[PDB]
This record gives C-alpha cells, structure tokens and sequence, in this order.
C-alpha cells in the first residue's frame, strides 16, 4: 500500500514537521531538497528565492558561510515561508547528549532557532537523540538520523543502519526520518532523504558517489533527493533544479501505480 | 617494550604535531587535556591561562561559544604558546571529503587557521580524511580519528574500531592518533586520547559514562585523559586539574616500569 505524500501527511503517527513537509511536497509537486553549499549569504539567499518554488527543502551548512549572521537566517526564514520549503541544517550532530544539546541550542549559530530539521549520526548511541530532543521538542523541531551514507567506504551499513532505524522508531516524537540511500524503514511516517544524487553517473574526487533520481526514488524507494553540485555548479541553477524536480517527482509518481 | 612520551616524540615516523605534543607532555609531566566546554570567550581564555601549566592540550567546541570571534582564537594561541599546550577543536568532521574540506578551512570558524588538532568520525569512509588533508597538510596540522566513544550505546566497536585504526595507519601523514577508550593501535607513533574520565564512578543523564584516570591510562593503555566537568564544575578548578594531572601521570609512569 504505497501512499501519496498527501495521504502520508495524514497518517496517525505523523510528526507535525513531517506532515507540513509532505503537504507542501504534494501541493508544489516537488520532492527536491537543494543542498545550498555556498560560502556567501548573498548567493544562499538568491538561490533560496529563485529556486524556492521548485524545492520542498533547502539544506544548509551554515558553518561554511563566510558572512553568517542570524539576520541572514531571518531573511532565509522569510523566503522559506514565502515559497513554502523547510530549512534543514546538515549539522551532523555526533557526540554525547550533553554536548549536542549545547551545539543545537547555543553558540553563535543558534541552530534550533531557525532550523526546521537537523540531522545526527547514530554512532554515539541514543543519547545523541535524547540530548537534541530536549531542545527540539518545545520548538516543534524534527531530526533525521543518518542511516546510510553515499560516500565510498561508508561504514553506515548492515547492523549500523538497523541501529539507526531502531533509534528513530524509539524516538518518533522527534525523529521524522533518515538520511539514507534507499528506503530503510517500512513505516510510511518516516521520511527518506537521499544525497549523492546526479542525473549522470559518476562521483567526485573525494569519495562522493552519485546515483540518478530515477534510481533512488523509483527503484530504491527514497522520498526526497538532496542535490548540491548537480544544481549549484550549473550556469542556470533554476533550469537545473527543474530538471531534478521533474526527475524526482515523476519517479515518485511511478511507484504509486 | 613501552616507550616514554619523550622517546615516542623521537620515533622515525612520528608526525611533527605528535612530536611537539609528546615533548611538552614529558617536559611538563602532564597527559591531561582540559575539555573547556564553556559558553563565553572570557571563560575559555581564563581557564586556558589558569590551567595551561597543568595541561598538554585544551579541547575546544568553538560552536558553543556565544561570542566566538577569530580574535578570541588569536588570544587562545598566545596562551597556548606561552603555557605550552596544543589546541584541539573537537569538531567531529563526519561527511564526504568535499564538504569537510570547506568546513575545516572556511566559514566563520576558520578552524584550520588555529587548531593544532581536529578529529573526525570514520563512518563516511576514508574520504573524510582525504578532504581534511587538503587543508591540514599545507597548514601543518594533525587529526584524530574517533575509534571508540564513551557513551552508552556507542556503535564504534568491533569492525568499526578496526576500520578506524586501518584508516589512521594509511593516512599517517595527517592522522596522529585516536579518540578512544583504550589503546587501539599497537604503533607507538599514534596518540590515544580518552574522554569520559572522572575520579569517581558514574555518568551523566544523557549517556556519558565515566572511568577513572588509572583505569584508562594504566589498565586500558591510553595516553591522554580528556576531562571536562570533572574540572570545570569543581569549586577549585586548579586543584581539580592538578588532581587529574597527577592521576594520569602516575598511571602512565606505572605502565612504563
Ligand atoms: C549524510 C550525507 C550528507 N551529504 C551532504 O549532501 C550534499 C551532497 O552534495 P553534492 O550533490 O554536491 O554531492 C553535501 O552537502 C554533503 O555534505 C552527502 O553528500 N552524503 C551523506 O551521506
Ligand atoms: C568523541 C567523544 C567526545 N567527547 C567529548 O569529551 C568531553 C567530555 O566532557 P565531560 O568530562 O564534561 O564529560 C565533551 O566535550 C564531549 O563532547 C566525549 O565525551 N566522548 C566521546 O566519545
């Protein structure tokens, strides 16, 4: 029983953040997350504004913005609200709960104040999620757990991936899904977001491996494609994003019937 | 069979950063790394100045500083040079090489400009090291790989730990050791730093587990203890740091003979 994004948004155990995401994916016909790996706030905001209508999510690495300020993130929130997409900071929290709680709430980035979604590696055990969730629950935030990775030599396989799935299931009041290369949970309440995506076959020179939208959404059963250089390196980033959106969207439609 | 810190600093394959660290550990009779998990730059610099004589290393989480600026790291360097300790930013790089390279050099933190040491998780595969190396080698830096973690439910065990050791030994131009709970490499050129250390048994309420300096250095074979709250929460932080220094140092001496 493969359900549309809109119906999954109505599932009994759905987290509010995931429901909001799934509703806008259905409304806008996009399951594309732009990975805005840029070093200038001006470029980040110009990309968010021009590509907002094409994306369900904008993934940030605020630690590579040379001119980060909280005012930049306020402007980004305004665009996310205007164009209707979630903001996902790819922070990869990956330490004991006492530390990650401080990294999520505090410091100069104050990630919890502007990020709808964050992610975490599961290697430290569930305390990483327990620490994050203390901050995220009053703020109605959600978290994605990295169950699989797209890079060569990834150790996020086998029992490690199963441990991520179990951890997500155990913390479903905060964890809304996974970073993975394929469907890893059979529960339709969880989102699957897949990086390592490009239209053409290949990789990079530092261990990144790419698969196509049709492969990851259609055959591997993921929900959302995360695309950075496949868009950001094009001259016309809008046309590139539209190519990726149509690819991922039609791949999703094909598995409904 | 076991070599003093001073003799390890002279080994043919020793990395310069490890050598520099080992030499100052011997000179100052300290194998204590202070974990300065604080929210204010003022507190970071006051602790570095007051406790610098007692430590071989100061471990930072710059992303928890509410008022981070590069001028704070310039002042920290001056203290590190004066008191002779290394600066270890506990960044936990943990993604594909192309991303971590930018995170290490760029953004607001400019970590490579001031951190003698950083660490990385090995879950992405060796690309995480290859990316960091492109920034750290020109800047004469070292990196620690997280082979084991101190937290309940850690997945950094078994084959994962072995994969970390192999990764380190194959990138010895840049990787100088590990975050681990024990000796994980038999090569004396590599340093073992162990967090989760307190004098008394216990843990915290978010999955941290503690072992004593004598257990970690003496029976488990590690080189350096990383201590945060055990010192920072003490009324007399200098006396606490001295207690941890003497404990770890004597356990190291005992192991030698
Ligand atoms: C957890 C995870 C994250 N990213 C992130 O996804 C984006 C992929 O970008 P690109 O499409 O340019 O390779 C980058 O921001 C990267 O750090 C991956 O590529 N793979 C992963 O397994
Ligand atoms: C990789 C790793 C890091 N830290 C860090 O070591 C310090 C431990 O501090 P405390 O002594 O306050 O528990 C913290 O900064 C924490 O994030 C651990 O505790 N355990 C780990 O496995």
């Amino acid at each position: 029983m493969e359900l549309s994004f809109g119906a999954r948004a109505e599932l009994p155990r759905i987290h509010p953040v995931a429901s909001k995401l799934l509703r806008l994916m259905q409304k806008k016909e996009t399951n594309l997350c732009l990975s805005a790996d840029v070093s200038l706030a001006r470029e980040l905001l110009q990309l968010a504004d021009a590509l907002g209508p094409s994306i369900c999510m904008l993934k940030t690495h605020v630690d590579i913005l040379n001119d980060f300020t909280l005012d930049v993130m306020k402007e980004l929130i305004t665009l996310a609200k205007c164009h209707e997409f979630l903001i996902f900071e790819d922070r990869k929290f990956a330490d004991i709960g006492n530390t990650v709680k401080k990294q999520y709430e505090g410091g100069i980035f104050k990630i919890a104040s502007w990020a709808d979604l964050v992610n975490a590696h599961v290697v430290p055990g569930s305390g990483v999620v327990k620490g994050l969730q203390e901050v995220g629950l009053p703020l109605h935030r959600g978290c994605l757990l990295i169950a699989e990775m797209s890079s060569t030599g990834s150790l996020a396989t086998g029992d490690y991936t199963r441990a991520a799935v179990r951890m997500a299931e155990e913390h479903s009041e905060f964890v809304v899904g996974f970073i993975s290369g394929s469907r890893v949970s059979m529960k339709p309440e969880f989102l699957h977001l897949t990086p390592g995506v490009q239209l053409e076959a290949g990789g990079d020179n530092l261990g990144q491996q790419y698969n196509s939208p049709q492969e990851v959404i259609g055959k591997r059963g993921s929900d959302i494609i995360i695309v950075g250089r496949g868009i950001i390196s094009a001259a016309d980033r809008l046309e590139a994003a539209e190519m990726y959106r149509k690819a991922a969207w039609e791949a999703y439609l094909s598995r409904l019937g």
